[PDB]
């Protein structure tokens, strides 16, 4: 009795437990969900990877001990005592046998449910899938799937790695993952939205003038170039995390809070999408600056790791547009990149000037300001008389801010939420495949066209806001910037 | 044209019935604050007149006035007394009246100058005072507006007689009819909140709004002087005047401009769509000493001895009130005052309808815009959110904004002061007009005689409550939700 | 329903002599004398500069317009209460004894006394004077009808109105505007403030634009002359179409008063910017060589207009509210004399659905309300195809009076507005502030054309006017769909 | 191509051809279809029947002749040539082998795609069904099987039947009838209310005040009374045509004219229909009047065919609710019964008072009504100041006739659309399983609870308009009638 809407045994099953997203996320994740009891009295966390490691309890602990607890020393060695390890390759039966028998070798491990953490390369995925469909399939109880990284490089390709899991798996059994889908608030938007009257009838196309999603990383490609450079800032954040963001401030109200009624509501929304246009996109390269310091001097060229002639962007700033009845016009801008002054996401709804003004054009536009992160707040920046002697308005703004109204509670990470939501099986929070396929459908002609065409990047100094361009692309499509708003605690 | 904040012409401040107690203890010492922020005229000169043959500027005066002297603006402060002068004489006399005026033309330029005139008197000398200064202290050039104090009289025959009086020698744009909440920052706000807001426009209304509470609460009975206050009674004190006022703010419609004019238009264009205050939406309450408390607490209304033995004046009042037309047809204004009671605020609450088509099983609680006038002017809305942390049930919250915190620096003027100075800049926007006044009558009229009539005993409440359980029940009926289930912090 | 049951009452018809007195003042009072809705104590008192005859006499042998047989009994009841006086409109000797004549009447003393003045502006001045002096009534009202609040100049239009409000109060002054008197004129009020199915859609976000058209087939028939003073603007648009404007654009007033109705509109033309030189377009009107009689001459062939006259007999005039409820809609006023028909209506034009589905195959929906001729309101919206199609196409939910109410025949304007008179109600009558803000729209226009004089766009008798005002009403929002069928 | 977006050969095999049915509804229109050449030039038709039938030419012209023109003489024979029957049993594969055999023998047959209307009784269905998916399914070319009753009764016996076809046939084979959806008027519901402007923002809960649908019969069960016993009116006419007349009425604007994306929306609405409370619902049952003449005296119970202690409803009105945020509160009037005082079947909306009344009460709601039959037409009734020397206001209306605007264009039947629909492969105007099974998921508790205590329903005389007690539940559920209303041509 736990998940807010008997008890059995449970296996959590770490893939590529070695690699770092399991070591520096996963493993910590679990051991803190166990630490405020959100996993049942009966679960075993049981690691797998290529590598002979020592102990469950002499390497894994020695690798991972993020954000331990003097005190908690005690459950700190009760956890442990649930986790064990298993070596083998990821392809040859033999390997995968020896793991199913040492899984029905646990209390009742024939009888628990098995869930599988794929926390490894997109490559293995296939033969990963492939055999723990014939040989780790749990004969009673549920078994799912997690998987970590839902996008390939290419439609038909991904069609494929996509088509071969949904033929062995189906879609209730196979959890993608999009990690955003799980903080505080982006899970929020829906509350706010449906359960509100004072946003109700205001979010549509007669009220509102342009929404922006945007995504900053003040960091660059911190060594790892070489990587990065495969994908592009496009397929890394963009058609993953602000498109859903965009899904959830464009959806409309669904039948219920039911996962399936609301995902359909999601994609509804994006069959309404027409595909992206060269003409407004802005695409960025950042530059080393001569006046920083460490990582601020070199820039993206400057990696080794990345092909000495590169032209894959590392800032993308994207226009598009909602075809029906609620958005017809409006235009959605979605502007990320790394290497910039700072590190925010946050959804902005920018309104239109108000009708018959009796003001003498003193007024600016309201907005409605959601950020996700740092600090996640939520606020309306508004009109009000001048404070003091005076007649004329100025702007000032509603605003409530976590950290003060609520500075008790901690605010749990994704990953926290996500896994949790997997026992409770709420694939709410998780990508469907229609939605996957929609995605590519937007992104994919564009995506060609750049690697066809191999267009430069504009070129932008570390540290900075990015490419002038986007601004003014922002301004041309609809958006109003005011630098007349003044801002204190 | 300038934003009143730029003026060189002469000015002649005169405080008629300069020893009353208004005149020492709130005009005197808001006309100074104004010349000491610098914000009156250069040449600006202040004249007090009353009966008594007082001891000039720096003797009585002074002496009588000093509310919030600061040590080093002492230089500043005789500067002020060196523009001060007085004039005894009686109210009445043509001869008291004719060297008042000569007085004023021997000042450098005083037959050029404007003339401001503050009748800070009772209401039954007005007739007199308005009659002589028509007659005998007019300027030749240059403005005479006058500043009345009591706009409203004992009886509906008394006070509209005046009026008329007043309006057959001077014209409406001279005379500047006091309410003292119309100058206060956060009334003054409405206007910009309702107008300058895309976000609170389409939804100022009756398919969106489920009622309208207009509230003043002092936790203090009357003071002793229970006497005077039983002649009015809570309805004509606050109710009358103040809460209508806020009332016309928050429902009319937008005028063709900020010109005074067509903003009163639009007020009293809303007062007259208000029907005759039925007995059946009215609920009268009387206060009850505190057996628990202490000092004033425990002594109830009638154990003034001020007050008449066998007295049934309300010193609570709760009344409905519905504006037909398009935009609020069917929709409540709760009007609710009361004396003597657990806190002193004044604010502006719309409760709005429950969403439609619910889908988190009426866990939901209707949304609320407020607005606090004082203390701590703030305005929030409360709204829902999903509650933070591991859960996925929504819970009630607000968005904010308080005065005090966001701007921590700047002092908020005394009502009078914005007055004050609207008078000298020629802003009748701020003050009633003779209309106003008339359409405020004819509403509260039928139920002010019925009340003297039938005489009904009102509801007794302890002193220090939140007054008698009708009102609440009241509220209700008439299609208020309250729910305790709302919590708090800073 | 119409209803001091009946106290007796006196129509004194200054300028009895006049065209517009013979041809329909007075006709029209007998209509309201016929159909009985005349109060019992009623008498027409004639009055002009001649001495034509006596009453059933001149005053029947000029006039007769509309008889019919059986209703000789009547008609001779009726002049039974008719009688004259003559006399100049400035000599106190001449009102003194019209005062006499009406006092000798049964009970002339206590009678109400309305005054309708027929007669040319100039005399305004002079006839309101005389008539406050020794004609009016110790006992009863005194209303007073002028024909013509629009003059020549803004100075002199002022300062008459002016001279007339110092001698009567505003409540006794009732100025003229036929249109407002025309059934589908007041109509508007009710089809906008009774119903649901157009309230919540009479607003910027879904209008596009606003027409009100004013045409005339024919020229100025021969008395080209008088016009050519006033000009187009002046003459229609200034008067007629503003109001129509009017009574488009406003709020809900408070009442049905005809003062609460007022306010609404005048706060109307509060909202409205000084019309722009932009948004103009001109014509003056060309002979056709092939028509007949009238047709082939066109306006400078006409003897009595100055040979180089610059005067237009079109207009298309496009005006903005600026308010909460119109900010940005284009209110489109034309007019024009020579066209190739008479109508005269007011036509809304929605805004396209919001995220079609139909693949463009949709027009926008229009309201139109045909004041004149054959009474209308229709609706044209999109239906399916009848048929076997899948497709719409253009179709209307229509109500013309001409068939669903074949019965009731409809007041000429003038019997509506001078009962309006008897029973006092000024709410279809043109107030002081109203002529003020009317004046101030257009004078810096007037102003202007008379200053720089320019050549009107020539347009052929019997055309629809100058392209370029179509090209105007494109260009400030309007789409014209030459595809849309209608029969009967 | 007659729809937007050559010959191949056809063949209109008519199930149960002796069937009264087939004689007088299907021949006749697959006839008129023919003659209007809106059949591809290669059609054969081919009916099929238990009896021994004479010749096509000969036994089936003399049955069927309903709507012969003395000129069209000469196509008709050549509609005969392509003519053809055959006879056997429902059950035993080896008529069914002919059968199929006979259809190779055409010109084509193999290639032909092969159209299967069903017109014979429901029982027969689950056979004929697996008959014809085994031995005559068309190797080449489409199959599609037209269903007369997708209504069985019980929703268990009526899901039996479902699953089974479903289990043969996928759903992009399956038509199933509801020969309202091909009316004139009622496919012009969608055009009326998502091509205009003047009837988009006033379609919801702020501007309504109810929704009736109407559907009225003259006559009363003309001496086979035996038959319809066993349905009751519900099943009969409101659990199907009402209902969809409120779909269609009710859901929310679609992605596009997708036969799919239109269905989807439509079931979205049922899905928020809670089941029907037995407290809005008034029953009814007629009796014969004395003095009219001819069927008019005999009574429901005067029917020999009928049990004599029979409870069966002729008459129903029901209240049902959506609740969604656009008619969460509106209340959706559906009305129907047999022999009554006329015959039509309307859609009408009456709208909320107007607020803050300047008129002193003497105004009156206005109503859109979209009368489906007879002499189709669509109007709006609203006020005007009446005409004339008046000063207030009286009802008048804005009308569309059919009858007068489009004189000349004579309406199909809607057997002749639906049918053509078919071949052009359009689902839009036929049931889809989810539909079906929401339609019993609202009525069948009702219908249980009628079936076990058998109420008695109220008599109201032959030709009247029914029980007074329906007009008092309407008025109680918010619609004013006020009798107050003139109409002239
Ligand atoms: N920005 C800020 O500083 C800030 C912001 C948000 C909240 N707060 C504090 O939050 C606390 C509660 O907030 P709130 O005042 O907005 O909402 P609330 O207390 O839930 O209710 C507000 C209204 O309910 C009335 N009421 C209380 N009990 C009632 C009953 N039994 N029957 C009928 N009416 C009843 C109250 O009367 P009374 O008026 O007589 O009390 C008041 O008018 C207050 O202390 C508020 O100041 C402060």
């Amino acid at each position: 009795h736990v998940c807010g809407i008997q008890s059995d045994t449970h296996i959590f099953i770490i893939m590529g437990a070695s690699g770092d997203l399991a070591k520096k996320k996963i493993y910590p994740t679990i051991w803190w969900l166990f630490r405020d009891g959100l996993l049942p009295e009966n679960t075993f966390i049981v690691g797998y990877a290529r590598s002979r490691l020592t102990v469950a309890d002499i390497r894994k602990q020695s690798e991972p001990f993020f954000k331990a607890t003097p005190e908690e020393k005690l459950k700190l060695e009760d956890f442990f005592a649930r986790n064990s390890y298993v070596a083998g390759q990821y392809d040859d039966a033999a390997s995968y046998q020896r793991l199913n028998s040492h899984m029905n070798a646990l209390h009742l491990g024939s009888q628990a449910n098995r869930l599988f953490y794929l926390a490894l390369p997109p490559t293995v995925y296939e033969a990963v899938t492939k055999n723990i469909h014939e040989s780790c399939m749990s004969q009673i109880g549920w078994n799912r799937i997690i998987v970590e990284k839902p996008f390939g490089r290419d439609l038909q390709s991904s069609d494929r790695l996509s088509n071969h899991i949904s033929s062995l798996f189906r879609e209730d059994q196979i959890y993608r993952i999009d990690h955003y889908l799980g903080k505080e608030m982006v899970q929020n938007l829906m509350v706010l939205r449906f359960a509100n009257r004072i946003f109700g009838p205001i979010w549509n196309r007669d009220n509102i003038a342009c929404v922006i999603l945007t995504f900053k990383e003040p960091f660059g490609t911190e060594g790892r170039g070489g990587y990065f450079d495969e994908f592009g800032i496009i397929r890394d954040v963009m058609q993953n995390h602000l498109l859903q963001m965009l899904c959830l401030v464009a959806m409309e109200k669904p039948a219920s809070t039911n996962s399936d009624d609301v995902r359909d509501e999601k994609v509804k929304v994006l069959k309404c999408i027409s595909e992206v246009q060269a003409n407004n996109v802005v695409l960025g390269q950042y530059v080393g600056n001569p006046d920083g310091e460490g990582e601020a001097t070199k820039g993206y060229l400057d990696d080794p790791t990345v092909p000495r002639g590169s032209t894959t962007a590392t800032f993308a700033a994207v226009v598009l547009y909602v075809e029906n009845e609620r958005w017809d016009g409006v235009p959605f801008i979605l502007r990320c990149g790394k290497a910039l002054n700072e590190r925010k996401a946050e959804v902005r709804l920018q309104f239109h000037d108000v009708a018959g003004d009796i003001f003498h054009q003193q007024c600016k536009r309201n907005e409605l300001v959601i950020r996700v992160q740092p600090n996640e707040a939520v606020y309306t920046k508004m009109m009000t008389k001048k404070p003091g002697m005076f007649f004329n308005p100025e702007e000032s703004e509603l605003d409530l801010t976590y950290g003060n109204r609520y500075k008790n509670v901690k605010l749990p990470d994704a990953y926290e939420r996500l896994i949790l939501d997997v026992f409770c099986g709420s694939q709410m929070h998780f990508v469907r495949s229609d939605e996957l396929l929609e995605a590519w459908r937007i992104f994919t002609p564009l995506l060609h066209q750049i690697e066809l065409e191999k267009p430069k990047p504009i070129p932008y100094i570390y540290g900075s806001r990015g490419p002038t361009e986007a601004d003014e692309l922002m301004k041309r499509v609809g958006f109003q910037y005011e630098g007349t708003y003044k801002w204190v605690n």
